[PDB]
């Protein structure tokens, strides 16, 4: 199999639809005989009392979670490839080409039913649509 | 190979970006051994004088040509599947979307830099966005 579709990246943040995109991203992984790299997209207030920290920890570890399934759906049907913890610093979109760019991504799969308005719209990369 | 990427569909209308596009789902068909099915879009003034007859038979003479030479570079590539001339009454979009029902497609392949908004906007089936 070509270069083209070597490296496939699919954003993950645990709703069923994503789910579902990973099952349609890593079909197609497997399929073409490609890389698959599901990601996961910590997207994190200045008041007194809040503290962010808590959330950080949380949605890291529901990460962990959600990154730990990829792997093992990936594991069972003898994809290659690692799943990533991304944080924004930047929009969702933006770090999900970000990380398009430094992992060698050639593909970015999405789920949905604005993220992925936006990733068409830049127009940066090849980007699949899989609708719930 | 699964069937869920069994039967790919994609929009060509002789831009350069829609050839991109091609030889993107090119690619994609002969490393999932998939088929393929290139469709040609003749989207068709009532005025005293003008005669549309004239751009019609136009459009479908250019679309033989464009089929034509999908139809070559399946043949090379070994890329099974027959180029479609699709024809609006509808919209673009939804005639793709027609095309996708009757011919079984489960994937739709399309050149990008509204239709593609529009097909995404709708999320009746899975949508692939080459960029030019």
């Amino acid at each position: 199999p070509g270069s083209m579709y070597s490296i496939i990246l699919v954003a993950l943040d645990g709703s069923q639809t994503a789910s579902h995109a990973l099952d349609a991203a890593l079909e197609l992984a497997a399929d073409a005989h490609a890389r698959l790299v599901p990601v996961y997209v910590v997207d994190m207030f200045d008041t007194p009392g809040y503290d962010p920290s808590i959330l950080v920890d949380a949605f890291r570890e529901e990460g962990r979670r959600v990154l730990d399934d990829a792997q093992a759906r990936m594991t069972r049907r003898g994809v290659a490839g690692a799943p990533r913890l991304v944080e924004v610093e930047e929009d969702v979109a933006e770090r999900l080409e970000r990380a398009a760019r430094e992992i060698g991504a050639s593909l970015i799969v999405m789920g949905t039913h604005s993220v992925a308005e936006r990733l068409l719209r830049h127009a940066r990369c090849p980007v699949l649509m899989i609708p719930a």
